[PDB]
C-alpha cells in the first residue's frame, strides 16, 4: 500500500492556477507579449516564478536587464498576492478536504510538494496546514520542476519513499517531475494538456482514497 501523497498546489487543492494564469498574463500583455493565451499557459502551470518569467519573454524572443527582469517578476507576484488575499476554506476544491482527512484517519503521510513561495500562505487561508505532515520549501531544493527535487524532499520530510507515494498535480512539469521522484501520478485536467499515458481525473471530486487504492492496486 503506498505510504504517503504528495500533494501540488495550484489547480489541485484550489483553483489558483486560474489566478497565476490571469496574473502571468497581465504581467506579458504590459510588455508588449500577448501569447500568453490558455493554450501557452499549459506550458507555465507548475514552472517556478523565474522560470515562468522567461518562458514568457523567450516566446517573445524578448531580452529585458537584469534589473527589469527582477522588477517584474516582483510585479507579478504583487499582483497574483493582492489576488489571492480573500481565498477561504469555501475555495478548497470538491474532494480535497475529505482526502486529507481520509489520509490522516488511515496513517497515510500528507506532504506539499508545490513550487509556489505563496504555498503556506494559501494553505492558512484555506485552514488547511494542520492536515499537512510536511511543507517542502520549494526556496530550499537545488531543482525546481520539472525536476523532481520537490517530490523527493516532500518525502523525505514525511519518511517515505517516492516509490512508495502518489503525487496529485494539474500541470506537464509537475507530472515530470513525480515521473522522475519515483512516486505514481494521477492527474487532473485534460488529456489533451496532460497527456494519455497516466490516470487522469476530469475534476478533484475523482481524488477519493477509494479512488487512489483502486488506481493503486492497478498499478
Ligand atoms: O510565484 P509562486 O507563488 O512562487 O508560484 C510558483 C509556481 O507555483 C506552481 O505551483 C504554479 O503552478 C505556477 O504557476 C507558479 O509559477
Ligand atoms: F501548481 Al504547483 F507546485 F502548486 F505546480
Ligand atoms: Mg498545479
Ligand atoms: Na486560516
Amino acid at each position: 500500500m503506498f505510504k504517503a501523497v504528495l500533494f501540488d498546489l495550484n489547480g489541485v487543492i484550489t483553483d489558483t492556477a486560474e489566478y497565476h494564469f490571469r496574473a502571468w498574463k497581465a504581467l506579458a500583455e504590459e510588455i508588449g507579449i500577448n501569447g500568453v493565451d490558455r493554450q501557452f499557459n499549459e506550458q507555465l502551470k507548475g514552472v517556478s516564478r523565474e522560470d515562468s518569467l522567461q518562458k514568457i519573454l523567450d516566446l517573445a524572443d524578448k531580452k529585458v536587464s537584469a534589473e527589469e527582469f527582477k522588477e517584474l517578476a516582483k510585479r507579478k507576484n504583487d499582483n497574483y498576492v493582492k489576488m489571492i488575499q480573500d481565498v477561504s476554506p469555501a475555495d478548497v476544491y470538491p474532494g480535497i478536504l475529505q482526502l486529507l482527512k481520509d489520509l490522516r484517519s488511515n496513517k497515510i503521510k500528507i506532504a506539499l510538494a508545490s513550487a509556489s513561495k505563496n504555498g503556506p500562505f494559501l494553505l492558512e487561508r484555506m485552514n488547511l496546514t494542520g492536515y499537512f505532515d510536511a511543507i517542502a520549501d520549494p526556496a530550499e531544493v537545488a531543482a525546481s520542476k520539472p525536476a523532481p527535487d520537490i517530490f523527493i524532499a516532500a518525502a523525505h520530510a514525511v519518511g517515505v519513499a517516492p516509490s512508495e507515494s502518489i503525487g496529485l498535480e494539474d500541470s506537464q512539469a509537475g507530472i515530470q517531475a513525480i515521473k522522475d521522484s519515483g512516486a505514481l501520478p494521477i492527474g487532473v485536467g485534460r488529456p489533451e494538456d496532460l497527456g494519455d499515458d497516466i490516470v487522469i481525473v476530469p475534476d478533484t471530486s475523482h481524488y477519493t482514497l477509494e479512488f487512489l487504492k483502486e488506481v493503486w492496486l492497478q498499478k
